DNA sequence: TTGACTCTCTTAAGAGAGTCA
DNA sequence: TTGACTCTCTTAAGAGAGTCA
């Protein structure tokens, strides 16, 4: 809503309604050929979602509170960052998924940053295969790994040099 | 074009007005403390641009040939990889600057991957930090780095673990 | 046959707001 | 008030295609 008791009561009550969604366990890839352990807190497929949540896309979600009378709107992973400024370097903060799940709504697998370094984590070694990322990563990243392209760097003639 | 022989004119073409682009000399990251040097063929500001060249965008640019009295047109880097299959696993085939240079028509710091192969390369820690690429990257990836994240994992309660 | 413009569209990471009940 | 839907937009990596002289 407006003032700072009014934010703790959206993020309490955001938290609270998240606790309780369904707890589903992954081993994931850290990286350095070694494996972890993370606890999502996922919201449901299929309405209802819990309290104060709607699904306005396919994996796309909003938290909903009426304050006094006046409706305000969220979306979904980003009341825990109510308090944190909006915007970095001019750019939009944005929540990051540390564990790559959008489902998970666990704040605990969550940060606030631009767009740039939210998308980068998904190519990231990990946190044990060489994670340089100041908050680090969870674990290593889903799109990490040799590639598969279809050609490299080629020519005809001798025209051009690298 | 439409036969091999054709595309190899088409591609021939395209190297020899590239060619007469302005050569620029970039130093460039390469990870691990390195410092490499790029040499890209730059597709000018503004028009003219050259032989067969045309804006369709702020950083978009299309090549186009008559040949048999039927205009064909190409995305400006897709030239160099025409004879190369146009998908890979379900995904198509786009144009991956090496060099991270938009306006770089340099095909030996061009390949042919997946948008996100080609994504990706932008947080890479460059040929002599780390990078695992087959096909391997010509310099760092000027989104790699620490980040600048605004808010890591947090939480009011005791409702989550990680 | 060419050049220099015009346009909308694709992908995945993400967002905003409106309609009913 | 609260829920369950509906719609389009943003951002960078990238695309195809039309007009006109
Ligand atoms: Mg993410
Ligand atoms: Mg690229």
């Amino acid at each position: 809503a407006l003032t700072n008791a009014q934010i703790l009561a959206v993020i309490d009550s955001w938290e609270e309604t998240v606790g309780q969604f369904p707890v589903i366990t992954h081993h994931v890839p850290l990286g350095g050929g070694l494996q972890g352990t993370l606890h999502c807190y996922e919201i449901p497929l299929a309405a209802p979602y819990g309290v104060g949540f709607a699904k306005n896309g396919p994996t796309r979600w909003q938290y909903k509170r009426t304050i006094n009378q006046v409706v305000h709107r969220w979306g979904s992973h980003t009341v825990p960052f109510l308090l944190e400024p909006d915007n970095i370097n001019g750019k939009t903060c944005t929540a990051s998924h540390l564990c790559h799940n959008t489902r998970c709504h666990n704040p605990l697998h969550l940060c606030w940053e631009s767009l740039d370094d939210n998308k980068g984590r998904n190519w990231c070694p990990g946190p044990n295969g060489g994670c340089v990322h100041a908050v680090v990563c969870l674990r290593q990243g889903p799109l990490y790994g040799p590639g598969a392209t279809v050609a490299g760097p080629q020519q005809r003639g001798s025209h051009f040099v690298v």
